């Protein structure tokens, strides 16, 4: 699993408030 993961890096870092 190589993809996907900058999906995730965009949405995880919203939740970094």
């Amino acid at each position: 699993e190589m993809r996907l993961s900058k999906f995730f890096r965009d949405f995880i870092l919203q939740r970094k408030k």
